[PDB]
């Protein structure tokens, strides 16, 4: 049987990025859905599990993607709301690389602070789209005190308030509308993840290497200019002075094989979910290593 | 050659199911257009015969689907009348599955009426949509008298005179705006057919069961709750006191063995035109075995 | 690692005839996009260039395409625009066909012009398509004094002034409102191309054969009625009298060849550039066996 995967996609189209991952991945076929809301999907996930019986139900999997993470994940639940008995198959949830990237720079983080950051304060710049959302979901898993920080407080807060609805934590909100807002935000941080939109700087040198507090930074962005001055893309720890920096591209092929091994493994069940909690556990596995 | 699908439908965007059956059915790709209309068709044809020459031109097809039988004939008829002389490829309609299935549930229903069901009373309970107004057309064409019932006369009627003009045969409309009128339209009647919208019960076991009359049932709608109350879905003329029933998997099955069968059938000429009658035909021979 | 073809269309929907063509051509498998536009684009491209390294990199691959030249043109601009450094795939443009028709077609009418056309008229009829344009472009490229033609003069206008915008050369429009001012307009040419939407005649008969100026005639619609009266399609240079004609299929030919390799191209380096210029050298190349 053909491995067939399905993307759901919230936004107008399908993301590109999410196709080669997929194919590369392990699908053989993808065939990709834009503008999907709860209402529509179920129709959409009526076809995956309606036309494929016994050994043959695991060959068909479900990936909901876009770049607005409440929104994903609300297909999320109506995916898996449509499923009923043995009519499923396994599914992932990804917008925008939310759970892949923010899994694999958290667990790199984590490593690298030597297995914990219980108590240590981790600020998110730029928290609000997918990828800080579930970046400050994380770290708040791992006991961290996360402030996920925006140019404007009430979508900074949105953010927040949807982590903590979702994963039962309580990160908090902040406005950091400019640069020496943000400069601001990181002082006492002990970690700074920014999950700044691409292309863009959020953090000058200047503004982390003479914080005493700060232990690791991480940035997500790799287009140039990095979301962090003073860095490279492809650091993976790399010593500056007495503080760790983890570019976009240390971070970005861990995320890349953690997300091409999520997809293999939708096509040897018909039963697995792929969401943060899963796809942080496989990415401080594959750290290790 | 890759064997290539273009599926043509006329919602927002192309049906799930009818992708996986036609990879299974046996097309190497499949490429999806929504939004589908008599007018916007022709430039997608065109892309069929002016790419392909001699052995080449078969390992193309055209699939055409959707909700609404109506606007699937009328695409369907103009993909045919963009052809011209040798410039052609197979095509088949099966808009929501409206021919396979209501193929394979008539001639399941047929072959358990003994071979004939000329002169007796068949009546299509929510059968406005696709699969009730093939299903009514194929009844109609076998010498059953027809009645197509739905929620509203004027809907009703639509579907009727659409089936009348297509098929050449005079099915008649009915109202039945509840259960109590559901039940009523039922007495006196040989055959039941159920084709409401998914999960949605339309005829308790108590409106089926004690009407005389009443020979053979089936329910296409496979989510709980089942079209017609007191039955199992994958019944296939199961007794019930001196009646049969068929449910929706007993169908499906059949439906989906169709369905992929003339998928394979659309690569083996570039000829080929797959509707209600070549259908319905094929699905008489397979039910016999 | 499979060939994955991303299609690029500034259409509502993507080309059928582009997708036949590339998996004929070499892709592994295409993912289509329709209304594409220079601002979301970017995106788009991210997600060609941060999914593969390496040897992988030539296995991702962009086609631009859709039915306005100039829109395609600032679609391809702002494919090559978000590139960076070894961030790059290869791309080609070919909207509606224009570049490989174009080459294709005014390559066979320069040989069978003994290899120069420089300082000869030459009128392309409906030039306002993507096909005249490029025709139009390619013929000025080669010397030739041009005259681009459509039913209002303002549109001839845009479309020339377009052409000598992104070439650098100075085709002139000219306003043919009806069959009669189509008729002069070709008085005193050596060279006449019909670019004519589908299924429409442009230049009867008497049009051109009776004009002693006309050594050559080219013919890109291939659905009947064609549009040069008193020619057949498969006509690849045919004497009628002291002139010679090309009709669509005999043109079509050479067009097919030469998409379906520049498709193979695209998978061969992750630098490729295929447009007018790539496009029209390949052509004369292939012209020539
Ligand atoms: C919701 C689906 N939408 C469609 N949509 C389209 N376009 N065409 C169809 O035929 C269907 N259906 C076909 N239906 C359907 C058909 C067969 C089986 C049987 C199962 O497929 C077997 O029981 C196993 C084998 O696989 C179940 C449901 C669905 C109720 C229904
Ligand atoms: C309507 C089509 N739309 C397009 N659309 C796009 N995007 N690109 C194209 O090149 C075309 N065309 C190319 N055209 C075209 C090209 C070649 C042949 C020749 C045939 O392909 C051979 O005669 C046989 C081999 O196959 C015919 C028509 C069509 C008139 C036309
Ligand atoms: C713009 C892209 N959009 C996305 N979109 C989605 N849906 N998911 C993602 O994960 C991403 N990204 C992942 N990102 C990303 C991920 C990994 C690498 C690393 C490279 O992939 C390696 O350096 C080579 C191996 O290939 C670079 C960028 C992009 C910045 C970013
Ligand atoms: N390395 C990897 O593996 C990997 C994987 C996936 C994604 N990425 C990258 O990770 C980053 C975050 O992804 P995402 O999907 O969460 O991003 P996003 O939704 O596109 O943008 C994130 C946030 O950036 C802020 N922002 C936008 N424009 C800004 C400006 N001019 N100044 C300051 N802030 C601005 C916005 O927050 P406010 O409006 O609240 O201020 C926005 O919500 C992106 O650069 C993406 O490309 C990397
Ligand atoms: N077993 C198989 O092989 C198979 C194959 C294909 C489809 N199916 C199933 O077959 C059934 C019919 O398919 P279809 O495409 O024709 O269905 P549909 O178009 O989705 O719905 C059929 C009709 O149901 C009626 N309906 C909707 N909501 C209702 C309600 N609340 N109460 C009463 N009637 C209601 C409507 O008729 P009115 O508005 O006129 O009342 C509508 O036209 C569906 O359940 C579908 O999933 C089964
Ligand atoms: N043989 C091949 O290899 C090949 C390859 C690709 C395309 N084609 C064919 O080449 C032709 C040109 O392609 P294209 O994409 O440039 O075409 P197009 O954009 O669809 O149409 C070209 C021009 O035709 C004119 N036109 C439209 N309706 C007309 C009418 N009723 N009377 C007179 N002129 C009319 C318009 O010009 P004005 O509004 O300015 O008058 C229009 O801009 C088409 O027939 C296409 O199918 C052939
Ligand atoms: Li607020
Ligand atoms: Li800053
Ligand atoms: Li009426
Ligand atoms: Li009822
Ligand atoms: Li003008
Ligand atoms: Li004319």
């Amino acid at each position: 049987s053909k491995k067939l995967l399905f993307q759901f996609d919230t936004d107008a189209t399908p993301s590109v990025f999410d196709v080669v991952v997929g194919y590369d991945g392990g699908a053989d076929h993808i065939t990709g859905y834009g503008n999907v809301t709860p209402d529509n999907v179920g129709a959409y996930v009526d076809g995956t599990i309606y036309t494929r019986g016994g050994k043959e139900k695991q060959s068909t999997a479900i990936f909901v993607g876009g770049g607005d993470m409440a929104a994903g994940e609300r297909v999320f639940e109506a995916v898996k709301k449509r499923f009923f008995g043995p009519f499923r198959v396994s599914c992932m949830l990804d917008s925008n690389g939310s759970n892949t990237t923010a899994a694999a720079g958290v667990a790199l983080v984590v490593k690298a602070a030597g297995g914990s950051v219980k108590g240590k304060k981790a600020v998110v710049l730029a928290g609000t789209g997918p990828v800080g959302m579930r970046s400050a979901a994380l770290l708040a898993g791992e006991g961290a005190e996360v402030v996920l920080c925006g140019r404007k407080l009430d979508k900074a807060q949105a953010a927040a308030d949807s982590v903590n609805k979702r994963f039962k934590v309580n990160v908090t909100a902040a406005e950091t509308a400019d640069d020496a807002s943000r400069a601001e935000a990181v002082k006492g941080a002990h970690f700074v993840f920014t999950a700044g939109a691409i292309g863009l700087e959020l953090l000058p040198q200047a503004a982390w290497q003479n914080e005493s507090s700060i232990e690791i930074v991480a940035d997500y962005n790799a287009q140039p200019p990095l979301g962090i001055g003073g860095i490279d893309a492809t650091d993976k720890g790399k010593e500056y002075g007495g503080k760790r920096a983890f570019g976009a591209l240390g971070i970005g092929g861990l995320k890349l094989k953690l997300h091409r091994a999520c997809i293999a493994k939708l096509f040897e069940s018909s039963e697995g979910v792929f969401d943060a909690e899963e796809i942080y556990k496989l990415a401080k596995e594959m750290a290790v290593d």
